[PDB]
């Protein structure tokens, strides 16, 4: 899903999603967080 988790690039929500929610990659989508 997408989130309201602001980033400007991909490797800063990777580790976060990898960490927080347990997901396998992160992608910043429009500045923001998307997690699957």
């Amino acid at each position: 899903r997408p989130t309201d988790i602001k980033c400007s690039e991909s490797y800063q929500c990777f580790p976060v999603c990898k960490s927080r929610f347990g997901k396998t990659n992160g992608r910043c989508v429009n500045g923001f967080c998307d997690c699957f």
